């Protein structure tokens, strides 16, 4: 039988790019989103089209509440009902704005969005994915390559960041014995949001000193696979930056 | 006239120590507590018998909730309420215990407790140490075994991630205001009340600098050399405080 | 027309493994090799029996002293000169043992070496294959637990870490130009031959992922995918190889 | 009676600095010097003024050679010989300048320079002062702040101080037994070379979160001394950044 994965934020861009790379790859994938129903369904459509009954949706609100952890073992059930197993887990789906420190949401709102998708989410999916289990287990954290540079006025979103380096490395330890590898995979700047504007935009691309232009999905997706693959089994608890060289680059 | 400084789980160990060494220094402080209400006024008994109205103890579950954002912010009022400013805060409040991928209190209590101690509190400490803006700085009490984890503490474990995420984002946008954010990364130090003798020297015996642990003194003077005229060019730095027990490999 | 790499220290071992896979995915190879003279020639003959003039080997010490930047050059022009062209660099030669701080070579001599193999030849390999410049990239064999010293090894560790540097330097510097520059770092892979049983056994027991070393394939692996096509976007970075051994604490 | 500590580069600006707060602090210095006989001996001068007898001065090429580990011995025991002891080393002398990768001192010599005074000679010198102990013992050395976003084109510069890092954890953990501690502190931006245009300082000033401008070199004599006390005596393998944040502004 076939392997299965979880993708979290699946119905676009980067989510979307592993999705459908798992997807080539041989994998069933849950699609899982939280406002974009229409985008995952045809993801789900154009997947099943070329293989018949491999991929599914999952909806879920990921930010940090009483029931997050009930949902997160939904998720984790969601694919474990439509395939029978759940190989992979990668936890992608992100929230992300600016808490600046000195003057909409309230700062507890901001907590439980920024920290509950960043963060306490993956912790909770972990947790639900080892629970339920020559087999290849793996999950797959998206990181920030630039987390130790944070970007002003972020710093919820980028403790958020550096709370999945430290669950990336603790269940890497924890979950070993069970043939569980974890690893992470550290975008510079990839698709650069649709709200962003342009010449803002072009500013962050003109720092990037391989080529200066952004990461493809592709191109995150393609770390991804690598570590989910055969040939990363000896692999945990590694962030592999893919940011075209961004990080090393001084003010 | 006296700076003020706010330390966080401070009636006893290694906050104790912090607040003392800062009392010592020439502070006034606030002696922030959770359940400790005895061991906290009686530090700040001693402590106001050297020099009178110079402390004051200020009781705060840390827990993340969503009247948390208000109960930090009290916090920095109970010290500007007693002595008229706040020029350093110290977060060394810190909730610590197992939290096992694989399997007492729910997982969302863990969460808030865990996480709210160890890194929310000191977000929101630090927003309203800045809102309410001499020498001004903050530093976190860090873990210098950070990036090697003890087996099961994920959750505590990411608390003092982002508490290195915090202390690096807030250095860099509180730096316009001459607010200096660092950190102090003990290895071992005074090891927990529940812990036998036995597997103290477990501990004990990794360290090379002398195969004992930290004493809280030596903790607080790291913190005091980060807090003075010293380190005035030095924001963003963690420094361990380990004996090179985080140089040791497996 | 297929590409070709460069691997050092390709006779056994590792550096073995890495050539053999370069050469399965389409590469020619050249073999470097010191003293493995016989080895490095029977691989060459196993490779050109599977596919005719696709490897040569090539001698060199790489020992630092004022003909190094001779040797290194030589060893890229022995690229070319055999294949055409140079596309993939691989610094995997390394020399390693004990050199104590407190008390038969001498210590000019332990430095000439340790530092020349693991850092000196590497950057002056680097300088070659780029002055003499399609996905042309540099990985270097770089150590994970590095920042997790092995005692009494710290001219091995200086080189190291040096290779840090250099992978992050040179990643930097040679972006414009196409080429990318990464790692691959080994925790424990194959154990050296002089090592008792007993002490390959105590690191085995370390690793969390398996109670074992790497195979010298799965080191291998990682180097086919830094050097491959879904690694375009991939320069700076190191990747650890080490079934989470640097993540375990004293 | 009184400590005593050997500082390289100490003629001019930070080691300067930091042989001067050292013996403000009562220690006897040897001050270290290659070129700058001058400025040295002007320094010992000032310093037996205040204290007579206090001050040494000794000249001593640290490019890596068949003869460097001899006179890395000699300086130790130069130490020795003026004050009947050696408390601390600080490792401060350094070459700088740019070693591009593509296209009149040969790369053998740069090599040599760059990372006999950066990293090679930094060895040396601790494996002569710890072999001469065999009190609060401690060695401080002058790392980078910015040594994983290095500056273009500087990279045997920056593997030397990549290997000066190394070398402290190295040594931190292996002298523990001694007694010795060994640490860093790692400028940013401090001193700027008084020939460089104000313009040119300015765009590097203006990159520094706090207070927009370089370290004094007494800021950095200060970590020094706070790591050569009695406050710091459980401190080892630690690098103090005194770079005003620099090190956390991302491209
Ligand atoms: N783009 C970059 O350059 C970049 C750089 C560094 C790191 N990364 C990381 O790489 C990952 C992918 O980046 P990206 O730009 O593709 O992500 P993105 O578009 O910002 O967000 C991806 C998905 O996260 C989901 N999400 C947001 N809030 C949620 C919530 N409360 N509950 C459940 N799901 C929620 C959204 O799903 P719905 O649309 O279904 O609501 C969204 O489509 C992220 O983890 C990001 O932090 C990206
Ligand atoms: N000790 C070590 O070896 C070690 C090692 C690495 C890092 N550190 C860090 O150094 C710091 C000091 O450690 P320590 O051993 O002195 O700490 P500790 O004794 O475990 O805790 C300090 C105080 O934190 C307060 N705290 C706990 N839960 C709280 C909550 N929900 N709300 C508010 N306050 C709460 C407690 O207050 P009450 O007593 O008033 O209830 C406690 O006295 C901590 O941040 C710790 O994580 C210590
Ligand atoms: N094995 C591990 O557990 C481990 C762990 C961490 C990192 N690594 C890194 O992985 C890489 C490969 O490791 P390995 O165990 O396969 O290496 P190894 O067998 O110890 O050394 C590889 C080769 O380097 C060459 N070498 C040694 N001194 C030399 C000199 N002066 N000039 C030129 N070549 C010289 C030797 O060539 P000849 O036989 O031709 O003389 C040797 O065969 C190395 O960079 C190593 O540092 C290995
Ligand atoms: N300045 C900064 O912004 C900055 C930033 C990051 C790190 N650092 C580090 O901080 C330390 C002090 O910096 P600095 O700017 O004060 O250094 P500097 O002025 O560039 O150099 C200090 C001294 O190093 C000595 N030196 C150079 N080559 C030598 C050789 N071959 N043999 C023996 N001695 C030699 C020189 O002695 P003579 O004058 O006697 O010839 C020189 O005065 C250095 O280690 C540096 O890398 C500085
Ligand atoms: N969920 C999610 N996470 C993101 N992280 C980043 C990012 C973070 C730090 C530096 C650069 C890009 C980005 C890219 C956008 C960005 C640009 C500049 C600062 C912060 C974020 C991003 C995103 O679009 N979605
Ligand atoms: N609030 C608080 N935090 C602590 N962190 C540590 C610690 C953590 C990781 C490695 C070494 C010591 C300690 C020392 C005890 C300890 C040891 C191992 C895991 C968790 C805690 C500690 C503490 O007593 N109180
Ligand atoms: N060229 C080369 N480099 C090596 N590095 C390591 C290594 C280094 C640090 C920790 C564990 C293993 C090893 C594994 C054996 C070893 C173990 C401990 C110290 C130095 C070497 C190794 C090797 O066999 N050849
Ligand atoms: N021996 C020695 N080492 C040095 N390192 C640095 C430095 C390196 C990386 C980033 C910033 C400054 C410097 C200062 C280099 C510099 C000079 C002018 C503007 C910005 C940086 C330095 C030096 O002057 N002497």
């Amino acid at each position: 039988e076939a392997p299965a994965a979880v993708v979290t934020g699946a119905a676009k861009r980067i989510g979307r790019a592993i999705a459908v790379k798992l997807h080539q790859t041989g994998y069933r994938v849950v699609i899982h989103y939280h406002n974009s129903a229409e985008a995952a369904v045809s993801l789900a459509d154009e997947l099943n089209k070329e293989r018949s009954n491999t991929a599914v949706v999952c909806q879920a609100d990921l930010t940090n509440s009483n029931v997050l952890p009930a949902s997160c073992e939904e998720i984790i059930n969601s694919c474990f009902r439509a395939f029978g197993r759940c190989d992979v887990l990668v936890n992608n789906a992100s929230a992300f704005y600016p808490t600046p420190l000195v003057q909409g949401k309230t700062v507890e709102t901001q907590v439980a969005e920024l920290i509950g998708t960043n963060a306490i989410a993956p912790f909770l999916l972990t947790m639900s994915f080892a629970q339920r289990q020559s087999s290849n287990l793996s999950i797959v954290n998206l990181c920030d390559a630039m987390v130790d540079q944070p970007c002003m006025a972020f710093s919820l979103y980028n403790m958020g960041k550096h709370a999945l380096v430290g669950l990336t490395q603790s269940a890497a330890l924890e979950l070993a014995p069970y043939g569980i590898r974890v690893n992470g995979v550290a975008p510079g700047v990839s698709l650069l949001p649709v709200a962003m504007g342009e010449e803002e935009k072009d500013k962050w691309r003109r720092k990037v000193p391989l080529g200066r232009r952004e990461a493809s999905a592709e191109q995150i997706a393609d770390a991804v696979i690598f570590l989910v693959s055969g040939s990363a089994q000896y692999i945990t608890g590694s962030i592999i930056k893919v940011d075209g060289g961004l990080s090393l680059v001084h003010a």
